């Protein structure tokens, strides 16, 4: 029945996937982003530069007031509103109406973004991070709570204007070819993940790989980039960097700041390695391997000259609060976040990634010994 969910996300290229949601009564319109990076519903609710139209309480007989303030930082942007409540649908969702927490955006700071066309985010991740604190109910947790829909989502993420699915209560089998490698979410409150090797064409990086989890791992669909714990990021620009020494980049193209472009046409993606994740599976000694091609983390940017150049920012960049798999990563997978068995799946998406000599894969099983390890405590 998720066929009415298919095609369900639009986006711009580095500026986050939305569906279009409905607040209040009579129901107000708006597109928000989607984020399993976070745990709050919040959506613009005064004007502000960048929102072409936002959530307005007074107009809403459902909306109700929660006589409570709110914060939610993230890595750069922030915002503060008021909490309250009201009953939020999703037109190409499920057939069903939650009353659901909803923080109204009074003040924000480096948080929307100017043309992303969303004016509010959807935060799937667990009570555990929602602010203030995990009392205050997430989304998918009330649409569960008040419905029959099941305790899971998709989200099909397709790259190079975006789009993609979330399917909302189950697994839509059209959207993926070969077969679901599952990982164990490792605690909720993030989507929290075990890395347990990282191969760069083929050559294993050979780190401990607690260096991989520190201090933690998760799937984000809210975030752009791979991210990678500062010893990770130094070791896998340097192999990057050998891999690719036939051409010299700018000290600033492995920082993110300078771009690279070269004659339309002419990218040379051969160069570049691909990249393998591994990762905890579901039984003993068992892990999966997810493969990333240069087309995933050689982000297409527009030409910021009058060039007809093909051109692009790399997107894979330093943290120091453990390795997020962004947009870039899920892109070209089919990801299911299946909270009610706590594991995520991978499959190759139907809009997968293509080279004409590699692909981008999803790959079991392996043999990985004291998996356990692994863990950061
Ligand atoms: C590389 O660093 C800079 C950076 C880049 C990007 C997103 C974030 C940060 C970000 O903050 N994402 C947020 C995501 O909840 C994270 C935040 O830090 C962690 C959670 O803490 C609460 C991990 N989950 C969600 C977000 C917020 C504001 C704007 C966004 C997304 O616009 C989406 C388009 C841009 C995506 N690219």
């Amino acid at each position: 029945s998720f066929v009415e969910m298919v095609d369900n996300l639009r986006g711009k290229s580095g500026q986050g996937y939305y569906v279009e949601m409905t607040v209040g009564s009579p129901p107000q319109t708006l597109n928000i982003l989607v984020d399993t990076g976070s745990s709050n519903f919040a959506v613009g609710a005064a004007p502000h530069p960048f929102l072409h139209r936002y959530y307005q309480r007074q107009l809403s007989s459902t909306y109700r007031d929660l006589r409570k303030g709110v914060y939610v930082p993230y890595t750069q942007g922030k915002w503060e509103g008021e909490l309250g409540t009201d009953l939020v649908s999703i037109p190409h969702g499920p057939n069903v109406t939650v009353r659901a927490n909803i923080a109204a955006i009074t003040e924000s700071d480096k948080f929307f973004i100017n043309g992303s066309n969303w004016e509010g985010i959807l935060g799937l991740a667990y009570a555990e991070i929602a602010r203030p604190d995990d009392s205050l109910e997430p989304f998918f947790d009330s649409l569960v709570k008040q419905t029959h829909v099941p305790n899971l989502f998709s989200l099909q993420l397709c790259g190079a204007s975006v789009g993609g699915s979330m399917i909302i209560g189950g697994i839509d089998h059209s959207l993926y070819t070969g077969s679901l490698w599952y990982t164990p979410i490792r605690r909720e409150w993030y989507y929290e993940v075990i890395i347990v090797r990282v191969e760069i064409n083929g050559q294993d990086l050979k780190m401990d790989c607690k260096e991989y989890n520190y201090d933690k791992s998760i799937v984000d669909s809210g975030t752009t980039n791979l991210r990678l714990p500062k010893k990770v990021f130094e070791a896998a620009v340097k192999s990057i960097k050998a891999a690719s020494s036939t051409e010299k980049f700018p000290d600033g193209f492995w920082l993110g700041e300078q771009l690279v472009c070269w004659q339309a046409g002419t990218t040379p993606w051969n160069i570049f390695p691909v990249i393998s994740l591994y990762l905890m599976g579901e039984v003993t000694n068992q892990s999966f391997r997810i493969t990333i091609l240069p087309q995933q983390y050689l982000r297409p940017v527009e030409d910021v000259a009058t060039s007809q150049d093909d051109c692009y920012k790399f997107a894979i960049s330093q943290s120091s609060t453990g390795t997020v798999m962004g947009a870039v990563i899920m892109e070209g997978f089919y990801v299911v976040f299946d909270r009610a068995r706590k594991r995520i799946g991978f499959a190759v998406s139907a809009c997968h990634v293509h080279d004409e000599f590699r692909t981008a894969a999803v790959e079991g099983p392996f043999v990985t010994l004291d998996m356990e390890d692994c863990g950061y405590n």
